[PDB]
């Protein structure tokens, strides 16, 4: 998975606590 605090896209699933958010962030 992608850590905490790093940048995502929504459509994808691997950030590490579930979540990516509006601001391009896994929370």
């Amino acid at each position: 998975c992608r850590i905490p605090n790093q940048k995502c896209f929504q459509h994808l699933d691997d950030c590490c606590s579930r979540k990516c958010n509006r601001f391009n962030k896994c929370v």
